[PDB]
């Protein structure tokens, strides 16, 4: 039987990713609510997240398969509560780094949220039940942003009370996380009867190239998903004009989900398609970041974020569909854990070079040209593959 754990897990997802303060965070921490300058949020505060998503990845995943997936989801709920309490009632550059630390632990426990399904659902309904739950998170986000923007452009509700709605939502998410069914078996440690198995893990080359491209694409997308709000703030300030970040980010998540659904029905020969369409949409992403660095009208930057998130979600759903062909249940999660680790090492190196203060200390103007060049180098590796 699988109805009730699916219901409790989907309620946790739909009230966990229902954060209306998530689009309007950079007009919040740069407005009169918290006196933090843009250089501080760009260079001294946000990179901590990437740091706190590397160091907190490898233990938490091992805490994921050891205490059977429940106290790490309860830890995600407590992390939600502490993070949005510190966003509501924290002032100073000390506190916002602590916000980024607990939110890195949130994003680390997100994989533990997506890995809960394979412990209480029977192996008949692995594809169906998970096929609902992830969609619920997107359904929590898009409408979760619309309830943001339709409460800002129509009611003049404060950003503080937008964060208050976020805190109440993650509190409901934590109260649904307390009534979770404690499962019985894990996937690796408490599985019913791996150093020497590693050659058995990586006895391929197709997995290697799709995993390396997944790693670079995930690092680039996480960096752009960090700093696109600071780019939106720099192209048009929040105090000057009534910016529409919630509606654009909701439409962007919607277009990404529809693009992934379109990837799910591609009846094209893969050896005939993947040599061209991958390169074409990589050039589309590179041109999107080139557009967001070059322009001055903020509407061109909104269109750039729309096209970038949609084309990325297309390419990364192609990546997941290629990687998940021959893998088992354990192989899928193990290989994606190691690839997420490689992606966060690459993202941490690129953040230490570019974004962070003791480094190049580049502002948000130079950064998006650097990330357009990053996706262009990925497309150049694909072009050299097209020579091969
Ligand atoms: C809480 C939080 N902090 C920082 C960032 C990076 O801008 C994000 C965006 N994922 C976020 O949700």
């Amino acid at each position: 039987s699988w109805i009730y754990p699916t219901v409790i897990l989907c309620l946790f997802g739909f009230f966990s990713m229902m954060r209306p303060s998530e689009p309007f965070l950079i007009p919040y921490l740069s407005g009169p609510d918290k006196n933090l300058t843009s250089a501080e949020i760009t260079n001294e505060i946000f990179p901590v997240w990437t740091y706190s998503y590397l160091v907190l990845l490898l233990p938490v995943f091992v805490l994921t398969d050891y205490v059977r997936y429940k106290p790490v989801i309860i830890l995600q709920g407590i992390s939600f509560i502490i993070t949005w309490l510190l966003l509501l009632f924290g002032q100073g550059v000390k506190t916002m780094q602590v916000v980024e630390f607990f939110y890195g632990m949130v994003t680390a426990a997100e994989v533990a949220y997506y890995a809960y399904i394979y412990s209480v659902v029977s192996p008949e309904h692995y594809q169906r039940v998970s096929g609902y739950c992830r969609s619920v998170t997107l359904a929590a986000y898009t409408a979760g942003s619309v309830l943001a923007q339709l409460l800002v452009s129509l009611a003049n509700m404060s950003y503080f009370y937008l964060n208050v709605i976020s805190l109440a939502s993650v509190s409901v998410a934590f109260l649904f996380s307390l009534f979770l069914p404690m499962p019985k078996k894990s996937m690796f440690f408490h599985a019913k009867p791996w150093f020497q198995d590693l050659k058995e893990c990586y006895s391929s080359k197709r997995l290697f190239y799709w995993s390396l491209w997944w790693a670079f694409a995930t690092a680039g997308f996480n960096q752009v998903l960090n700093y696109v709000q600071i780019l939106w703030d720099y192209k048009a300030p929040s105090q000057d004009s009534s910016i529409y970040n919630g509606a654009v980010e909701a439409i962007a998540t919607f277009g990404g989900a529809v693009a992934a659904f379109a990837v799910g029905y591609v009846k094209v020969n893969w050896d005939l398609l993947g040599e061209l369409a991958l390169v074409v949409f990589s050039v589309v992403n590179a041109g999107s970041l080139f557009l967001m660095h070059y322009t001055a009208n903020i509407w061109a930057c909104y269109a750039g974020y729309l096209i970038f998130k949609s084309s990325y979600m297309l390419l990364i759903t192609i990546a997941v569909f290629q990687i998940a062909v021959n893998l088992n249940v354990e192989r899928y999660a193990l290989v994606f854990g190691i690839n997420t680790f490689i992606a966060l090492v690459i993202q941490t190196i690129m953040t230490v070079i570019v974004v962070d203060q003791r480094g190049l200390n580049l502002p948000v103007s130079i950064q998006f040209l650097v990330y357009g060049s990053y996706f262009a180098v990925i497309a150049g590796i694909f072009l050299m593959r097209s020579m091969y």
